[PDB]
C-alpha cells in the first residue's frame, strides 16, 4: 500500500507513504508527491 521512493504513478495508483525521520533534536518529515511533469513518478518532497 505505503510506497517508498521514486515510485511510478502513472501505470499505478498507490498512496504516497511519508518518510518522517526521528532521533535527534533535528527532525525532518519527507514526504513524497507523484510528479507527472517529467517523466512520471512519486519522488521525495516537502522541506
Amino acid at each position: 500500500t505505503c510506497i517508498g521512493h521514486y515510485q511510478k504513478c502513472v501505470n499505478a495508483d498507490k498512496p504516497c507513504c511519508s518518510k518522517t525521520v526521528r532521533y535527534g533534536d533535528s527532525k525532518n518529515v519527507r514526504k513524497f508527491i507523484c510528479d507527472r511533469d517529467g517523466e512520471g513518478v512519486c519522488v521525495p518532497f516537502d522541506g
